[PDB]
Formats: C-alpha cells, structure tokens, sequence
C-alpha cells in the first residue's frame, strides 16, 4: 500500500516538474518545489505566469492532491506512527 | 453521487469566476485560477484589492470548501483509486 | 450543535479581528480578512510585520484551525447537505 | 497521547527553526514562524531562496504535516472540546 501511494506520488511529482520546468521556464528544483507545494496546499509561492500554467494547475490539483494527502495519511501513520508508537513501550 | 458534486462544485466555481472577473476586474481565466486556490486553500494568489473581493472571499471560503474537499474526495476514492486498484489485480 | 460552533468560530474571528487591527495596524476588515484566510489556511496574505503579529499567529493557528474546520465539516454536512441531497428526492 | 504528539510537534518545530535560521538566515522568531505556517499549510510567507532550502521545506513537508495534525486534532478534540462541551452542561 504505502509502496503504491509512493509511486503514484512520485509520477504525480514527476509529471509536474517537467511541466513547469518547461512551461513556466522554471530551475528543476523550483519546478518540483512548486508541485509539492501546490498539491500540499502549502502553497508558498507566487502563481504560474502563464494561462497554460493557471490552466495546468487549475487540474493538477484537483487530480493531486487526493493522492498526496492519502500518501502522507500513511507516511505518518503506516510507517511514523509505530517507530514512535512501538518505541512508546517500556 | 460524484455527478452531483461535480454539479455543485461547477456552479461554486462558475460563480466565483463571475464574481472576482467583475469585481476584482480580472481575466476570467485568472478569476478562475483565483477560486479555484482560495477553495482548495492552496492560495498561490495574491489577495482581492476591493472590501467586496475580501468579504465576499471571506463568505466564499466558509460555503465552498466544504463542498470543493467532498468532489475531491470522491473524485480520487470514487474513481482514481479502482483505475489503479482494480489494475493492482495480477 | 451547529450553533455552538458558530458561536466559537464568531468569538475567534472577533478576537483576531481585535488583535490585528491594532497590533498590525489593520482596518477591521483587512483584520478579519486576515484571521479567516489563516485560520482556513487558505493564506492569501503577506505575513505579519511585528515579532508579536508572528507570535500570536501561530498561537491562534494551532487553537483556532481545529475549531474552524469542525465548523465548516458541519455548515456543509449538517446544513448545506440536506438543502440540496433532500432536494435530490423526485 | 496528547503530551507525546506535543512533543513530537515541538522536536520538529525546534528542527525547522535550527534550519531555517541558519540555511535562510533568519531571525529565530521568523524561523519558527516560517516552519509553522509550513506544516500547517498555511503558508503566509514568501518561498526559501536557497536550494537547500527548498529540498529541506519539501521532505519537511511531507514528514511533519501528519505529525502537526494528528496534534493539533486532539488539541481540539481532546482538550479543547470538553472545556465548553462539559461546560455545555446546564
Ligand atoms: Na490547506
Ligand atoms: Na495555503
Ligand atoms: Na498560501
Ligand atoms: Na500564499
């Protein structure tokens, strides 16, 4: 399950990286910056410039962030919770 | 079911464009853009200029998110998940 | 129910309403705009200017998102989902 | 449970103000609040300017946004609710 949602994210990820690298002529790392922030709705960041750009993430995130936010539900709670939680034992 | 939200959050957001490209004097494209983050709470946006952009996002958020976060809801459980799942089957 | 978080949310919005109009400087309406878009995390503002704005933002986050959010999970299931799902009946 | 998830929450706050007042070079107040607005998705702040600043905010994103929820969903639920829902006793 978590190694599915991992992949998935990593597409997700992957997918808009290379979008706003391309489309809004962004560094690799800002681009993958800016999609992790997005889809987390973190969202520190001023907005895409172009139209193809408000237009891209407009449905990047409604297809995204439902994956994300499962992902993370399990990052904490699949694979954080007992490291801590098992560790809570005497 | 996601018939309907989709229903719902189309109206939500063709209300909105209509509102922030009036008032806010923006493209429909960027009014658009601007509903669409402030109700998923990305909010890569800078905010409304006018008394009437602010109380009027202030209203917009409290009956629209809600609704925006159930279709996203469903939208990824409802029918992104079996895509994948149902192809998780050998 | 609904109208005890209603009452919660109201007397937290006041309160911020309060705080930021006169420690940052703000018009009432810049204030409450303020307060609810972080509250909601929607965060479409520039941050605090003062050391005690910054403070007590992150004071007011942590004690008012799991009011507001309570909130919200019921201004639209308790109150804005019938409206429409009982209307849903032939 | 509440006092382990405050002090998960504190240990990652303390690791976000340690970073980000020494990679951005920030005052440790802004630190603190930079890392608070992060994890709750709040995010009202302009973005890190360095890289390691923006790898650091994206794998710190996706590690404490579970931790700073599941806390702040009890901080509400668990303390916080009782307090005027016991109160809401005739
Ligand atoms: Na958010
Ligand atoms: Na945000
Ligand atoms: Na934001
Ligand atoms: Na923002």
């Amino acid at each position: 399950e978590f190694q599915v949602l991992f992949v998935l994210t990593i597409l997700t990820l992957i997918s808009g990286t290379i979008f706003y690298s391309t489309v809004e002529g962004l560094r690799p790392i800002d681009a993958l910056y800016f999609s992790v922030v997005t889809l987390t709705t973190v969202g520190e960041t001023p907005p895409p410039q172009t139209d193809f750009g408000k237009i891209f993430t407009i449905l990047y995130i409604f297809i995204g962030i439902g994956l994300v936010f499962g992902f993370i539900h399990k990052l904490a709670v699949n694979v954080q919770l007992p490291s801590i939680l098992s560790n809570l034992v005497p």
